[PDB]
């Protein structure tokens, strides 16, 4: 699996089947993005996460 | 496996086979820290994960 | 102004009035600890900011 | 003065006399992206901080 990761493109861990990416602002000037190869994610967030090469851009 | 999450303890996903604990500053007045369940580390991040039961306390 | 920030106490630059203290979990396995000097608070964080020495323990 | 935060454009605090832009990689699927309206800079970011509208673009 290929993932996107911060404008590289990454290959998994073989224990990673899934690509991730989520974003977050604690703060007004503050963004926090996550974004990578992965395990499965929540069922809270079970749209963060897709499992085909570079689903995640 | 169980992993310790921030004050609780978790059960992981059957494809996260690691506990995992990391901190960091980036600003001198911001801590960002990093704990639960995980997938395998990077070989950088090597000594941030284990996989026995809350093991990353 | 001295306000504690992460462990220490510190003397902020002349144009930051206020200390400032707060938590917060943008991620499930994140934490993120905003702890020292600072200028003024968003109206609605008003009570993370305090104006008197080591007021953000 | 007048900042870039994220998007739009805000009027600071009139204790808030700097802009601010930085962005970071704490851990190496995670991004930190800081932009706004700022009190002095560190020391060492000096040249993060600017003192003209819209200077943090």
């Amino acid at each position: 699996l290929k993932c996107y990761q911060h404008g590289k493109v990454v290959t998994c861990h073989r224990d990673m089947k899934f690509c991730y990416h989520n974003a977050g602002m604690p703060f007004r000037n503050l963004k926090l993005i996550l974004q990578g190869c992965s395990s499965s994610c929540s069922e809270t967030e079970n749209n963060k996460c897709c499992s085909t090469d570079r689903c995640n851009k």
